[PDB]
């Protein structure tokens, strides 16, 4: 029906339907000309023959091990490094923010409407003959045939890299903050109206709550002390709504910002370290600024956290991840003779990307216990019962799973994996090879070449028949790995462009907010530049336990 | 009291208190250090040295006739103009926004909430002994004695550069789709959460306002016909809320996007054009696309008016009001090399420096009568006694007041002028110098240079004693024009930044948007190019009358 529906425009160029039957392609900018724009321009022409392919690139970023070893030390050379990963990839964002779930045109409703996860791709006419556009059957595969031939975890596969669960459960308190579906309205909608790092999981999304969870002295959070140890205060003192079973003691109702995050003690622990730093900062601040009221050393210190945050997330947590010896740098100085828009808007590929459950374990193992996931959900008697500190030293010893390379979902969360897969085409996503061609990546040929082997491509292969019709949350978690690595080519390559602009899109690490002043001075200035999970973890937690993102 | 109550901090370098007697100024970025950034670096003193005065800068761009009209029909050197007029603008605002009217410090919730209004300068805090600061007497002057012997209209002045009543109005209907205080919450608070051109006086601030006026056919907005011309629906058929005296008939309670518009029918009167504008470009875009939806018609219909307003107010609107013989010129693409943040928030000085009710003029004369401010407030029934032709010819002769200069606001609106100095105290605003150092321009140091003259300074200077406690509000209207000018240098100098700000920063001037496709194709993309005051009203004013921004 909709001409536009084969997704004839290539190179980023936007279809338009220009009758019943025919369209036209809008080549602007594109470096290309022609019908579909797929005649590129001399100067296109020089940069596609000197470009290296991402698998060449992340070859020698993960070897020459003694050059980076130079360049990680000469800070001029480090800075330049750094400031290329951070422009070359934000190009890849629309920035103001496009499409939809409902709209596939540019329109003001899609940008100006919050409630909105935005779209790196335009949804899949309602009216095309196919799911995907015109190419496969009238519908797609069964999703629960899908997940169980390929998704469903057989036996546990641990990551090559190392992660461990202190990585596992921060990459989920950490997402949680802008990952916050409204299932009243739909997949396509979310919660978090600040559409990214503004640390509204420890704070609360609205002033109301905010209010409930501070105690308004000293800037601080409202806390507990049970059995020594500083915790959450409870729903019962608070009155902030917190997401329970009905037969959890209020005592054990603990209350914070994220309304989940009861869900498991990993998010709790979490939860508790974090409140922990934002009061931490705010008896140093006081120290610094005794003429300071209440108000302005609470906002200090969460405009700290803020930047401790991100500095942890890119300098430590993305840093293993990458694998890279070269050192990532937290510097919004990088960016300030650069052409960059601090602002965000959360794209819902961008959340589905990071459907990362092959992380968990069959086992939750702390001190000498082992937990399955029914006793581990819902249980915060377990961090009581344990303490932070046992906790840090039993999640940094236990390996997580490998999210690439097929067949590591594990089946308690398997309802989860299947709405991902239903959901993507609720929200009518594209194609994989769309994703792969609209982030600069050459489309798979067969299913043997997406997964590397022969046994999971042949099971795809009698589902989904054609290639170009293999869809982008089953691939991400069958694709072939990186050598021992975590991820596949179309996780990193997809999801670094939405990561950066997320992290440093943030206002504080614009011009007129990344200067002393607004951390209150020096002191707090100091505290996000020399930020690191190990800090985090030594300043917080009795005993300042050894920590790390990797098993060692 | 608070130590930098005295805004010792220079050349927008920050103000911290280190204690409770003791100050830090930031000078990060300003280019000048030492105790309060007085201290020039060696390129900053090269800058200072070589940098013509505002004074300078519009003697040569309002003189030299020739020199001009031959730049003007060089595309090349037009371009390279008017790209330094748009980016040395924009360096004066701070963009992601900062403070507001309760927070003088950088915070994340001045940041993230829409609902205010931002602050170019930060609030005097609550506890300095006096107004300003330091300076002055513990209370600023009565603001009714300001009001009656500086500001109230004696004789009617009319402004020497010409604006008629087409200008004055529509500089109303244009700023009241951003300037929207919300009086619930208070005067540093706005209805308009879009922070600048979204159109939401045409289409509604919220969702369920734009599909109360909506047709849903065509993508047209409901109309109705009286006397067989095209006029806004009503209250009781749409059901949206409007701001009207008990008295008028419901037949005449007209509804439009914006909830006052029926205060006067000059707003009423612009209401119409564009409703009529919509329709017509919805109309095109059929004829354009016949396999369109209403949907995707509204919202591409809404996109070009949106461009259109945006053309009209740079090409026609701000060339009038500038006098300059340059011609400015609405191209997005001369920012796209350069580093420009798309994204805007509106500010509260940007509202107070907009109050240009010395506009109004004493009778409203359309045809052959003349209406007093009483005859003409909410009553529409004058739009459909004489119809859109007449009024647009009428308001194209009549002559508008001087803004600046003194003694100009009409007596009929002589609260509204009080309630500007009152709200301007109330949200803790600083100093008239310190505004003009805030965009680098050289403080006033008597009120004789303020104002040019004799007999209103010595009243302000009885009044305020010292120039650096003189206010923002009652200065920008008792100011020295320029030679002829409508204006003086502080409203120029801070409101053109604002301006083109809240232009340029809309994302349709964004790369991924400023393209054919976006606007329904090359027909839809030329109305937005060819957009001009006089082809808005040729096109939907029955008889095409000749209109312009000034009296012929
Ligand atoms: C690997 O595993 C990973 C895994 C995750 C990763 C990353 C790396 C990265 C680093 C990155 O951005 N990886 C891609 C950029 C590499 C190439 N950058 S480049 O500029 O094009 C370039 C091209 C050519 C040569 C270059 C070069 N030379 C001189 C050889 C040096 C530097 C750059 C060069 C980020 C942010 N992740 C995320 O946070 C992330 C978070 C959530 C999700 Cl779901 C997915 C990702
Ligand atoms: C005048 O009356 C007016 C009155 C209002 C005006 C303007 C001019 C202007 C044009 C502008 O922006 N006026 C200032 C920029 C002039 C200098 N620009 S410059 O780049 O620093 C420069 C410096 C040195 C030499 C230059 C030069 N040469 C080669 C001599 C050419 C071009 C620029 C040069 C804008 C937007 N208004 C507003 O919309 C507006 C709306 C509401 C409010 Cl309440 C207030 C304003
Ligand atoms: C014991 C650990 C975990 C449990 C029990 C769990 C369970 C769940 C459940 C039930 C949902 C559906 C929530 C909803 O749709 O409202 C969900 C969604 C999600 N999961 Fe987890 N998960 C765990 C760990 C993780 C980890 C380690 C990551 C990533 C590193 C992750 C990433 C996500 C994301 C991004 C969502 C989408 C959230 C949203 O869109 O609001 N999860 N998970
Ligand atoms: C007959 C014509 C006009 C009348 C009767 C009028 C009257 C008023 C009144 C009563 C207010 C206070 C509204 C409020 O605070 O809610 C106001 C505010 C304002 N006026 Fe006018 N005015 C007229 C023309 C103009 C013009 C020509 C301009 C500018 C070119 C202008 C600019 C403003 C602005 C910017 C505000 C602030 C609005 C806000 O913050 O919500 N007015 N006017
Ligand atoms: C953002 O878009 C959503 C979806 O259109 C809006 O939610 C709809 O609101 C209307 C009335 O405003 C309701 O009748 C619908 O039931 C809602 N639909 C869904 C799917 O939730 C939402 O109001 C918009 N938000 C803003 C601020 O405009
Ligand atoms: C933006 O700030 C205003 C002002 O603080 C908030 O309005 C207050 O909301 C609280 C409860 O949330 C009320 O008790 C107060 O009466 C309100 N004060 C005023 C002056 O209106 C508003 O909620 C904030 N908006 C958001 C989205 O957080
Ligand atoms: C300057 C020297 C550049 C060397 C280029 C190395 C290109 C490596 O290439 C990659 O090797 C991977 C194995 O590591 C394979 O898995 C990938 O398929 C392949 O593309
Ligand atoms: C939920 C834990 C696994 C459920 C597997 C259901 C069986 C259907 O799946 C089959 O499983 C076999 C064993 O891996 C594979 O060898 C086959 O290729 C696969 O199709
Ligand atoms: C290259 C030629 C430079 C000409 C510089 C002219 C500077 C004019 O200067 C200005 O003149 C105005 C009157 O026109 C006065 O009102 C201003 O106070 C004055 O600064
Ligand atoms: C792309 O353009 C070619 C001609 O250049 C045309 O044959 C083809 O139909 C277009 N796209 C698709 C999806 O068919
Ligand atoms: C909760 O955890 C405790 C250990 O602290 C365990 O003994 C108990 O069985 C768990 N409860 C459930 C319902 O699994
Ligand atoms: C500015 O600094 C000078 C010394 O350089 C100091 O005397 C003065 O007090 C400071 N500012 C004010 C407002 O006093
Ligand atoms: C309204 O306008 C009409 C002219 O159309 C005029 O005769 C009438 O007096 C006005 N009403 C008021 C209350 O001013």
């Amino acid at each position: 029906a909709n001409p536009c529906c084969s997704n004839p425009c290539q190179n980023r160029g936007e279809c338009m339907s220009t009758g019943f039957d025919q369209y036209k392609c809008d080549c602007t900018r594109t470096g290309f000309y022609g019908e579909n724009c797929t005649t590129p321009e001399f100067l296109t022409r020089i940069k596609l023959l000197l470009k290296p392919t991402p698998n060449t690139v992340h070859y020698i970023l993960t070897h020459f091990k003694g050059v980076w070893n130079i360049v990680n030390n000469i800070p001029f050379l480090r800075s330049l490094i750094m400031k290329y990963v951070l422009t070359s990839r934000s190009y890849l964002i629309d920035s103001p923010p496009t499409y939809n779930v409902h709209y596939g045109y540019k329109s003001w409703e899609a940008f100006s409407n919050l409630s909105y996860y935005t779209r790196a791709l335009p949804p899949v006419a309602d009216d095309c003959p196919t799911p995907m556009g015109v190419k496969g059957n009238k519908e797609l595969p069964d999703s629960k045939e899908v997940l169980e031939k390929v998704l469903l975890r057989r036996e546990f596969i641990p990551d090559p890299q190392g992660s461990n669960m202190m990585f596992a459960f921060f990459a989920q308190h950490f997402t949680h903050q802008f990952f916050k579906t409204d299932h009243k309205r739909g997949p396509g909608f979310t919660r978090g109206l600040g559409h990214g790092v503004d640390l509204n999981h420890i704070y609360g999304e609205t002033l109301d709550r905010q209010h409930k969870l501070r105690l308004f002295k000293d800037g601080k959070l409202k806390y507990q002390v049970i059995g020594g140890e500083v915790y959450p205060p409870t729903v019962k003192d608070t009155q902030v709504e917190m997401i329970y079973p009905p037969h959890i003691p209020e005592n054990l109702q603990f209350a914070v910002g994220q309304e989940v995050f009861g869900l498991v003690p990993g998010l709790m622990m979490y939860a508790t370290i974090w409140l922990r730093e934002h009061n931490r900062v705010c008896d140093i601040l006081k120290q610094e600024h005794p003429e300071w009221g209440d108000e302005q050393l609470f906002q200090t210190s969460r405009l700290i956290l803020i930047g401790e945050t991100i500095k942890i997330v890119i300098e430590d947590y993305v840093q293993h991840l990458s694998g890279y010896h070269f050192k990532l740098k937290f510097d919004p100085e990088l960016l300030f003779n650069q052409q960059f828009q601090y602002q965000n808007r959360i794209a819902s590929e961008f959340n589905t990307l990071y459907h990362w459950h092959p992380l968990l374990p069959d086992t939750f193992n702390i001190e000498d216990q082992e937990y399955s996931f029914k006793q581990f959900l819902y249980n915060n008697s377990i961090l009581l019962e344990h303490g932070l500190t046992q906790f840090v030293e039993s999640f940094t010893r236990q390996i997580a799973g490998r999210v690439a390379g097929g067949r590591n979902v594990p089946i308690a969360v398997q309802a989860v994996a299947k709405a991902s897969i239903d959901q993507s085409r609720e929200m009518k996503y594209q194609s994989l090879n769309e994703y792969r061609k609209r982030f600069s990546l050459k489309p798979y040929t067969s299913f043997e070449e997406l997964t590397g082997e022969k046994e999971m491509a042949a099971e795809l292969k009698a589902l989904y028949s054609d290639i170009d019709v293999m869809e982008l949350y089953p691939a991400l978690l069958v694709e072939k790995p990186r050598p021992d690595a975590i991820f596949g080519e179309t996780m990193v390559e997809l999801g670094a462009p939405f990561s950066l602009k997320g992290l440093m899109g943030n206002p504080i690490c614009s011009p007129q907010y990344w200067k002393p002043s607004t951390f209150g001075g020096e002191v707090g200035f100091k505290i996000i530049n020399t930020a690191s999970i190990q800090s985090l973890i030594c300043n917080n937690v009795k005993g300042c336990p050894f920590t790390s993102f990797n098993v060692q």
